[PDB]
Parts: C-alpha cells; sequence; structure tokens
C-alpha cells in the first residue's frame, strides 16, 4: 500500500453523522495490563472478563483464525478503541464492549522509560506542526498510536467535533523503519457505522515504537 | 390487584446475572424537562431528541396506540429507568437509549415546594424504619418513585449491589387515596434481560403524589 | 373482557405494511406431536428441538416463569404461528423460529373423531355465512383455532393478502361456554412489528373445544 | 492469491453446525434478470425491491463505496447466495434477505447459447471425473459458478450433507486465461457465521467464461 490520492480520500462534509465518530476517539480507551481470554465467540476472536465504566465483558475480533489462537492462552496487553451499538458476546450478556485488534504479548515488551514519539502535522501541504506521544511497548499496535494521536488533534485541533469537523481530508501515516507504509482514512464512507469502520485495527497491524515514525496529512479545504 | 403471596415472589438467590439489576436503579436515571416527540418507530411509542452521556436519542415504549399519540403533540417532563442493552430506534441511529413510560405533561404539574413523601420499610414483618422521597410533580409517574425508593435503600441499606443482594424477596407497595392497591417485584426471574423487566413502566402509571402512600417489604431470609 | 367499540379497532387502512400480517396466516403454521423442551433462555420461555422447512430451532414465550417451568418436562403438542423477523435462542444459532404459547399437553387430551367446530361470521351487522373447522385437543390452544379460521377467511374471503384489504376493521370472538368472552383485534396497530403483534398469543389461553363457540365481525367498509 | 497448502485448509471434522453451510448452497441461489437498486444502507451496499419465497427485500454488500456507486443506477443481473440470520435492512423491514457480490451489467452481458464449462474434480490426487455447468453471462461472478459447482456436487458427490462431511478439506480453485488464479475454501472456520462466510464474494469477482477454467481439489480423508 503506497500513498493515497485525493480521490481516494473519504471527505467529512459528506459524512452523515459524523459526530459517532467523535465519541470514539473523544472518550477514553479501553485498557487493560496483562490478562487472559476465557471465552470466544467465533474461531477468529477472543473475550475477555475486564470491567470498566460501561461494560463486565469484552471481545476483540482478530485478522483470522490462525492469530486469535495463537492469544488464546497468552497474557496480553489490550489497548483498543471500543464500541456499543452492534455488539454481540455470550447469548446472555448485556454491558457488552467490542474492538478489534489492539491485543499485543505482555511479558518481554513492555519498557522502562515511554519512547515519545514525533507526529509531524501537514495542513495544506506545509508542515504547521509537530507534537509528542508516549507509549511503553516496544512492540506497538497500530492502532494505540492513532488514537493517542488523533485523541490530541481532537482536543487541540478540533478534528473531530460533536458535529462537522475542521477537516475536510485527512489521513494517518506510519513508517517502519523496515516494512511498507501505510495510511488510515480518518474519515469514514458517507454513510458508515461504527463496528464497520473500526475494522482498520482488525489486522492488529503491529510495529517497533523504537524504530517507526508517523505522518499525519490534512486539508483545510 | 393485590397483596401478593410469599410463593409469588422472585428470590434474589435463583437470578443469575442480577448486577444487571443494580447498574439500573445505581446510575443516574433520565431526566427531561419540558420537551416534545419527533419521530415514532410504532404507533405505541415516541422518540425524544435529548442528549445525555450516554445517549443522543431516547425511546419510550408506551401502554399503547392511543397514549402514544397522546402525548405525541405535547410537552412533557420524562423521568425515567433507561436500558442499553436491546434498544432501537432509527435504523441509522447509534448511541440509542430507551424507557418504559415515565412521561408526564409539563405545564400545569409542576408544583412549588417538593411534597416530600414517607415510605414505611418492614423487614421481616417489622417496621424497621422509615425514609422521605422527593418530587415535584402533583402527578407522578409511578416509576420515578419506585426509583427514588429503590436508589435509596440501594445506596443506604444495600437492596442491589454489583453481586448478590442482602435480601431475598422485596417488592414495593403503592397506595392510591382512591384507587386500588398494586406492587413490583424488587427482582426480576431468574433468567431475565433488563428490557424485559423494565417493562413494568409500560402502563406508565401515574397517581397523585399529595394523597397517595408507599410501602416496602423486604426479607433478611 | 367484553366485545370492543367500533372505535377501538384497528383500520387495515391505516397498517403501513399489512403483507407482513398476510404471510403469518398465508404460509402454514407450526406443528409438532409429543416433545419436550430441551434448553430455555429467559425464565419464561421454552426451546424445542424441531424441524420445519425454515428451522432447525424453535422458541415459545410463555405467560409467566410459573407457566414455563410447568411444561419444561412434560411431552406437549405445538401448534403456533411463527415468526423469524426478531427472533433469539442460542447465541450460536441461526435458522431460529420463535412462537407465543400455543403448547398444549399430548398424553389424554387428544381425541378420536375431530370436534368440527361452526364459526359464525358477520359482515356489516349481517350473518352472511358461516363455515367449519376441525382440532383433535380436546382442550386446544384459542390460538390454533383463530389461525385456522383466518386461514380460511384468507383464502375464501381474502381477508388478508399482499397488500390492502378488502375489510376495513374485523375481530374474531371467543365464547367459552362457563368463562369469559373475549377476543383479538385482525388488524395491528398502523406501525407494528410480528414480533409485538403475535404477542396477543402468549397467555396461551386454551379452552374446549367440546363447548366454545366462535364469532367472527368484519367491515367491508 | 497462489495455490493453499494442506495446513491453512480448514477441516469439516472441526466445523460446529456445519448443516448451516448445506442450506446455504442445497436450496436455490437468488436470481433476478434486469433490476435496479432504489434505497441503500451503507455507502458500499445496495438495495432491491426483489421478491422471492422468503423476501420481499434484498441487500447486497459489494467491495467498497466506488463500486457500489457504480452499479446504482444501472440495470443488472443478480446472481446470488442469500442467508438470512443477521440480515439488515430498512428500519422498517421485515422478511430481508442479503448477499455479497453477485451483481454484474445487464445489456451487453447476456448470449444466446449457455456456453457450457467444464469443471476438474480431485478426489485425493486423483481426477476421479468432471462435469458441466451452464451460464448466460459473458461475465460473470465468481459467485455464481461456485455454486452451481458446489450445488451439484452436493446431490451427487454428497459434498455436503444436513451434518457431516463426506469429506475433510475441499476447495473450489478458478483460472483466468490472463489474470491470477485463486480459490474458496469450501469449509468455513470452526466457529463461524453464514454471514461471515459469505464474504468470500464481497469483492463480486467478475470473469470471461469463454477463456476461464475450474478445478476442484477434495479429501475423503
Amino acid at each position: 500500500q503506497q500513498d493515497p490520492d485525493p480521490s481516494q480520500l473519504h471527505r467529512s462534509s459528506l459524512v452523515k453523522n459524523l459526530q459517532n465518530i467523535y465519541f470514539l476517539y473523544e472518550g477514553d480507551p479501553v485498557t487493560h495490563e496483562n490478562v487472559k481470554s476465557v471465552d470466544q465467540l467465533l474461531s477468529h476472536d477472543l473475550i475477555y472478563n475486564v470491567s470498566g465504566p460501561n461494560y463486565d465483558k469484552l471481545k476483540t475480533e482478530l485478522k483470522n483464525q490462525e492469530m486469535a489462537t495463537l492469544f488464546k492462552d497468552k497474557n496480553v496487553d489490550i489497548y483498543g478503541v471500543e464500541y456499543y451499538h452492534l455488539c454481540y458476546l455470550c447469548e446472555n450478556a448485556e454491558r457488552s464492549a467490542c474492538i478489534y485488534g489492539g491485543v499485543t504479548n505482555h511479558e518481554g515488551n513492555h519498557l522502562e522509560i515511554p519512547k515519545k514519539i514525533v507526529v509531524k502535522v501537514s495542513i495544506d501541504g506545509i508542515q504547521s506542526l509537530s507534537f509528542d506521544i508516549e507509549t511503553n511497548k516496544k512492540m506497538v499496535t497500530a492502532q494505540e498510536l492513532d488514537y493517542k494521536v488523533r485523541k490530541y488533534t481532537i482536543d487541540n485541533k478540533q478534528l473531530y467535533t460533536n458535529g462537522p469537523s475542521k477537516y475536510e481530508t485527512g489521513y494517518i501515516k506510519f513508517i517502519p523503519k523496515n516494512k511498507e507504509s501505510f495510511w488510515f482514512d480518518f474519515f469514514p464512507e458517507p454513510e458508515f457505522t461504527q463496528s464497520k469502520y473500526l475494522m482498520i485495527y482488525k489486522d492488529n497491524e503491529t510495529l517497533d515504537n523504537k524504530t517507526s515514525q508517523i505522518e499525519v496529512y490534512l486539508t483545510t479545504k
């Protein structure tokens, strides 16, 4: 996957209920240090018995079968954007939550001092600014970063607002010291659902913090 | 309806996930002063475009077609226990919230000084204690009360808990100065869902605060 | 419950997607002789491991907890109208099928020769005609009948169609030789769901064939 | 996508409720000659006001926004596998029915005489046999075929059955005269749902019949 063309980017203005994206990145993420799955619905998703403000259970649809089973019996670290509307678990569970990927091993992956990272932002071609974000994981979830990144630009540069966004088009780009570059369109298809958009974290992509970079691009358009 | 029999009272011990009742009466209720429905799904429910922490829309299932259509063009005050698991609205609605009944006119039904009402608590026959609860409405949603009443006992006499309850059988009894008397088992069937239990507030029973009395009967068993 | 008033009746002209009612009574009902529940979802419903063209599982929401348990270990004869839109069973079960009540014991309740019952139809004050319906059960589900009855009038007097109905109002009245009389409105509220209408059979009302009578009242209007 | 490895194939023995696959392929597919979409839920799916025995409406999730929109205003021919458990449409549509892909232009793409295509079957390495399948389309959905192929083997070589499979591993492979080859795993992961599986049809892959070939590999294992 190479750098996107200006004709592939979803434009905010078009998206219907866009606020439903706001809440995703404005509200705190789900975080759980060292845990282990318990039940699982489909051979490609895992469940965890963790609690939170709005949940007493949690599922995470991973890339596929092979991946799911791999973390079935491993103490992991979860960091994901959850969604509620259209989330399923135990035939008997109200107070469910859902996420995709965001799962990374625990032992031998949690650092000493948080390796901050520089996120370069480009508004209309010109590099207006840059900021920092932290992490603990030597190997972090693509997701994690994106959030922390967005969360910021959402509280300081009003990326998403309970309503129209200040930017027409925006995408986040990752640069692993050795792998290919990739990106996520900050905006959904005109008509979307939380569940459907959040599949951008399903591949549960992971990359070394120490060696990866991050570039953001937006259009004041 | 007349006073129950100790064999018709649901017993807490039996109830599975009982906490799902807890969260209902522990967390803040749904309040909305003077509003008017907008769209409506079924001829017996109305929708209100209100806002809350976890919702931007709201549905309320009432007794039937008649009643619904009755409050459609009327400004009203809403006060009700909301559930989330199994709540529907607009095909394009994420962040939904529901409730049963809990609707009362607004104009000419709001007092000056909150009329305080005394509830007589009886633990195992003996009238252990009594407490107060307020309102504003001349004609109150049976619901409202029930809530306020449970909320208290819960935070003070540990009615419901995030887990097993201290009590086994308990029910609230209302007594209208000229109407019959009725009650609501404080405990759902062994296997229930929020949406199903809360239906007790469907008839949207209303009564005059000035003349009506309340009694609660619990069992330490 | 006494005979209705011409203002309490629903009007087929109002009903939106009326066809959804057609099908219900057009297509074959659900029949299963001598069986036993297996699993159960909510304290007040039972699941049967039976099959039909479009289902390998079947749930039946009964009146209350009490009633449910009562048939949990009894060989019964099911006979009822099923619906698929909005039916829940096993977290893993696709091809579900739900119905309300329609459960009657099996042993010592089935006859030799079917007792034909006469239904008196009335179109606009005048008793235009009457026909016969069969059954085997000494004690039958209020349901069973109503179907057989409707079914008929639909293939012969086109009660329901894939669209507008020839009639505007109509209801079926049952007359137990000793109990009270009661009825069902042939037309739902203007905006309904199969699930929500079919509950008229939840009480699982049963009556003796030998002694009961049926009368229908329609309007050409 | 090159030929799979014997470790990448899902094994029926494992698969849970497997029958659910049977049904999809045992009962008639969904066909519609020359039609046009009307409404649409997500920017990447379309809806058609078509009628079948179990549906008065039909949705079809395609590859993405672009594709959908492309076929939005065109007379198309639908050919595809429909699943019901978990199919969504209009907030007011019961009797829904979904499918992925299976959409192809209509005008100029339909033939005179059905070009029969030969499929090569290989049971345990040996090509025990081969058979023919028809079609009208100059360009066919990968789907159509896969179905007809399976449907066949299913009534003649007991591929699937209302239960365990006579085979353990099987996949259909397609071969374009100028494009890359690919395949579909005849079996779902151990725990699946119709919805999820049928997705292998989402890319709405299409290809010229006159030049394409079909192979099938299974194992009696």
